[PDB]
């Protein structure tokens, strides 16, 4: 299993465009799971896993 290292919270929603791509709503609060990169994050959301731009959410 992937420990939830901590929640954050979207401040622009975000469509995924394939199945590596995590997607949400304004407002979701995603369950970050891996610290990519400088700009990326992975994370669950709606039962779904995927990566996503870390510009788009704050703490939670």
């Amino acid at each position: 299993g992937r420990p939830v290292l901590y929640q954050v919270v979207a401040q622009h929603s975000y469509s995924a465009q394939g199945p590596e791509d995590l997607g949400f709503r304004q407002g979701d609060t995603v369950d970050v799971l891996c610290e990519v990169d400088q700009a990326w994050l992975e994370g669950h959301c709606d039962g779904r896993i995927g990566i996503f731009p870390k510009c788009f959410v704050v703490p939670a």
